[PDB]
């Protein structure tokens, strides 16, 4: 039982809050916060710019020896590592970057790590820089994670839309 709260029912096992990721990990600590990351894990701005400031740079320093090591990911994969001080865990997924020509449907192959964990505090993937449209993010998401995701949405005006939209 994690202390997550304030959040808003969007289906059985998705949840939605509009919060800063990185307020939402400070107070819960959960297990596994996702980053919305690119393939070279370069933590530059949005969710990963973020995270990363918050833990002082060292998501970024453990970053740089796992790329060293293993090479960039896919897009549409992922990795875990540390969550530093916000989390057990980080889970860095890449989504498509759209706005490169990447193809849109790596979306869903993104998400399918999220069932790879019972629970997660996750933002929208490709939602942000990467310019997908953000309602249909949330609507992959939910087709296509079955664990638990407490979603946590930066910007109100975009919360209140996607709140207010069907699934
Ligand atoms: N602190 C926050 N808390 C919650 N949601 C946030 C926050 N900041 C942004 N969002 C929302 O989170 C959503 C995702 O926005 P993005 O973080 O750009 O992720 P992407 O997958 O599109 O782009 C990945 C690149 O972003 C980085 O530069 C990486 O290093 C990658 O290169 C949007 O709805 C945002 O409003």
């Amino acid at each position: 039982v994690n202390s997550f709260s304030g959040y808003l029912k969007l289906t059985d096992n998705v949840y939605i809050k509009n919060a800063d990721i990185v307020e939402e990990a400070k107070k819960v600590k959960p297990t596994v916060v996702v980053n919305a990351a690119n393939v070279y894990l370069k933590h530059g701005g949005g969710v990963a710019g973020a995270l990363n400031k918050a833990t002082n740079n060292a998501m970024q320093v453990e970053s740089d020896d796992y790329i060293a090591t293993n090479g960039p990911l896919k897009v549409g994969g992922s990795c875990v590592l540390s969550g530093h001080n916000l989390a057990k865990h980080c889970l860095h997924v890449v989504g498509p970057n759209v706005n490169k020509g990447e193809d849109i449907q790596l979306l869903k192959s993104a998400y399918e790590n999220f069932n790879q964990h019972e629970v997660l505090l996750a933002p929208l993937l490709s939602a942000g820089i990467f310019g997908a449209d953000p309602i249909h993010s949330l609507r992959v998401c939910v087709d296509t994670v079955r664990t638990n995701v407490y979603l946590a949405v930066f910007d109100k005006n975009l919360y209140d839309k996607l709140v207010s939209s069907f699934l």
